[PDB]
């Protein structure tokens, strides 16, 4: 607040890279509930002009906020807008089983074994023998090379193991 001019040249600097906040902000910087609404989609190309995917709202749902706000606010959609491509919050992930099976581990050397996978798998069975149990590490093999890790224990069926 000092001159024209001087004001122009003022705000020449590294600061104008987070300046770039305030920009968006002119869309809404009263707002009535001081959220950012739908809008935050549009705002995209109200000023970037660019031509984003109906992806990056897909995630939106699931979950955008990563900086603990509560809410996305305008840059936080500029940098969620990947977010929406194969990430690791979603909630649920296949992570936990990760540390389900691991947590046991007999060798405790990341490997299940025809011991190490009827052990996990007698924990919950229905009056079964431990013979037809042993079936399992010969079953489970997506690749067919006798051999059952995490990739290969999850993927057998959440059910037998």
């Amino acid at each position: 607040m000092d001159d024209i001019y001087k004001a122009a040249v003022e705000q020449l600097t590294e600061e104008q890279k987070n300046e770039f906040k305030a920009a968006f902000d002119i869309f809404v910087l009263g707002a009535e509930d001081g959220s950012i609404s739908t809008k935050e989609l549009g705002k995209v190309m109200r000023m970037l002009g660019q031509n984003p995917t109906p992806e990056e709202l897909q995630e939106m749902i699931d979950e955008v906020d990563e900086d603990g706000s509560g809410t996305v606010d305008f840059d936080e959609f500029l940098v969620m807008m990947v977010r929406s491509m194969k990430d690791d919050s979603k909630g649920k992930s296949e992570e936990e089983l990760s540390d389900l099976f691991r947590m046991w581990d007999k060798n405790a050397d990341g490997y299940i074994d025809l011991d190490e996978l009827k052990i996990m798998l007698q924990a919950t069975g229905e009056t079964i023998t431990e013979d037809d149990i042993e079936e399992l590490m010969k079953d489970g093999d997506k690749n067919n090379d006798g051999r059952i890790d995490y990739d290969e224990f999850l993927e057998f069926m959440k059910g037998v193991e």
